[PDB]
Formats: C-alpha cells, structure tokens, sequence
C-alpha cells in the first residue's frame, strides 16, 4: 500500500521555506503508525517539484538511506521512495532526511506551492534570484552528489603589492579526506590568467605546499611573483563515513603576509560549509 497520501506521513519539513538557486537543503519526512492505517510492504513515497532536484549518487544511481533494517529509502532526482519489505510489529515511529539542490535556473523570484504528493500541508516555497576583498578569505560548499567538499582559498583578489612571502598554514576540520591531487590555481595579473595544477605551480616557482599530514598543509606563495597577482586556490575533500553525519564541515587557516609599506599582518579563521543531512532512523 502507498502510505504517502496515507495518514502515516506526519510531515515533510524543510529548515526554511525561502531557497536560493543552487542551494542544497535537507528535507525531513517523519512518519507514524496511525490507528486507521498502519506496514510490511507499504511505501511512503514523495514526488518532488521540478524546481528542487533530489541528489542521487555521482553514478546518477539512487542515494540509499536505511531505517534500522526495518526498511530503506531510495532517492532519485524525480522523487524519493521509502519501502518497508518486511519485519513489522505493534507502533512504528521514524523519519528520514534526504538532500535536494534547488535548480539554478536564472532569474533576478519563483514561488511554488507543493505538498510533495502527500496528505500533508501544501507549502509555499520561494526560490529567489541572485570590489575591495579582504587580502585573503576562504569559502566552500558541497560537491553535490560527489560526496566531497569544495574549498577555495582566495589570495590577493585586489592585486596589491606584497613585500614578503605569503604563508598559509591549513588545518582541515574533521570528517574530511584531503584530495592531495585536486589542487588547482587560478592566477591573475595584467600580463595574463593561468589555470594550472599544483605541480606546475611549483615547477614555475610561484611557491610550494607541504602536506603536514593527510588533512593538513602549508601553502607558500613567493613574494616576487605574488606582486599584483591574485591566486584562487581550488581543491576538494571527500566526506567520510564519520563525516556524512556531521552538521557542518570546517577548515581553518593561519596566514602571514605583508603589504607595501606596512607591518606584517597575521590572520586566521575557520570556514564553515553546511552539511545536507541524509539520516533515517526509527
């Protein structure tokens, strides 16, 4: 039996109902065994709006969650399907979160009203539209269905002169696996713009990087070729078993640099990247 439009489904809740194009958020569907209808074979299945694509595996294959052997859920781009093959008793209580990514169709808002093909309330979802940088900042998001975290080290986007080398000590937060060979450098100045690998970065003498450990590194840009040059470091980390459960993923840095006619400045900080929960208990 299809428990969806049934009384079983208690709610399909999203953190906030105002999304931004490309935004990834977790949707949590809770369920309870009700008197009038209660199992073993039935299926609480949700149908997603064209505006919110569910995130499968990199293989495009279903993202599969498990509800304690009692059942498991499959997640597709078009819909999500929880099934309960066997092993039931007297009353089941559970839930299951899955991740979606708000399609990034361009517009400067788009309001939709959806109940997700459920007996639950219809929700009003709103997907809205879209120099002087600090000498250095770091941002990140999720690779999506890659199960990775993309990190960006934004170095000298204002293209100031530097009088010293630029030292960055990076200590990645927990739950991640540094992908040592995914480092790329976007180098820009008047003369040109280079998109090069870490290997080429060092063989051209822009600097060096030391992998203190497997999740820690030190990045140095040599003073002469860092003058009036901006560097955007792109690299990724993969989410581990222990990680996928975390609320957030983090990365901290300690940077030392000096600019024209100034005393060395030291800055550090920790970047956050919200994780999209994929749970499913009882």
């Amino acid at each position: 039996s299809e428990l969806s439009k049934s009384s079983i489904v208690d709610k399909v809740e999203l953190d906030h109902t105002t999304l931004y194009q490309g935004e990834m958020t977790s949707i949590k569907v809770s369920f309870s065994d009700k008197e009038n209808q209660k199992k073993p074979g039935d299926t609480i299945t949700l149908t997603l709006p064209d505006a919110l694509v569910g995130m499968t595996e990199n293989d495009s294959s279903p993202r599969k969650i498990n509800l304690n052997g009692l059942g498991e859920v499959f997640i597709y781009k078009d819909h999500v399907v929880a099934t309960f093959n066997e092993k039931v008793e007297s009353n089941v209580n559970g839930h299951f979160s899955f991740g979606i990514k708000t399609l990034i169709t361009n517009s400067s808002p788009n309001v939709i009203e959806t109940d997700f093909g459920t007996a639950t309330a219809t929700q009003r979802l709103t997907i809205e539209g879209v120099r002087d940088y600090p000498f250095f900042y770091k941002v990140g998001d999720l690779a999506g269905e890659s199960n990775q975290v993309r990190w960006f080290l934004n170095v000298n986007l204002n293209k100031s002169d530097v009088t010293e080398d630029i030292s960055i000590a990076d200590r990645q937060g927990s739950g991640q696996q540094l992908n040592k060979e995914s480092f790329t450098f976007d180098i820009v100045n008047d003369k040109e713009t280079k998109y090069i690998s870490l290997a080429e970065f060092e063989q051209q003498g822009y600097g060096k990087i030391d992998f203190v450990t497997d999740n820690d590194f030190n990045l140095r840009f040599y003073r002469d070729k860092a003058r009036f040059t901006s560097f955007i470091v792109r690299y990724t980390s993969t989410i581990t078993e222990a990680g996928q459960h975390q609320a957030t993923f983090e990365n901290s840095y300690d940077i030392n640099y000096q600019l024209n006619n100034q005393d060395a400045t030291n800055e550090k900080n920790t970047s956050q990247v919200k994780n999209v929960f994929v749970e499913g208990e009882a």
